[PDB]
């Protein structure tokens, strides 16, 4: 099956409409309407480099989270009120914020998007 890192790229990388395209193309409206999702509009290498940046606590209490030194452009997709499966409707939203990701493996790469700050 896909690796967790591969899953992170599919669900979160991308180098109130835009979302509808993306939540679909990335297979996040497949079995459910995935309620919220952040896509990061920066380079793969940029986002991978965050694994060597500011070490911070993960929301689940694990210690393998990292926060980006620079702000990063990202899109938050949230699911509107009338949106129901399988016509998942999304509110595109745009920010420039630090991202936080959990990293694992050798090589040490992102495997979960934790938060943006």
């Amino acid at each position: 099956k896909e690796t967790a890192a591969a899953k992170f790229e599919r669900q979160h990388m991308d180098s109130s409409n835009y979302c509808n395209q993306m939540m679909k193309s990335r297979n996040l409206t497949k079995d459910r309407c995935k309620p919220v999702n952040t896509f990061v509009h920066e380079s793969l290498a940029d986002v991978q480099a965050v694994c060597s940046q500011k070490n911070v606590a993960c929301k689940n209490g694990q210690t393998n989270c990292y926060q980006s030194y620079s702000t990063m452009s990202i899109t938050d997709c949230r699911e509107t009120g009338s949106s129901k499966y399988p016509n998942c409707a999304y509110k595109t939203t745009q920010a420039n914020k630090h991202i936080i990701v959990a990293c694992e493996g050798n090589p040490y790469v992102p495997v979960h998007f934790d938060a943006s700050v």
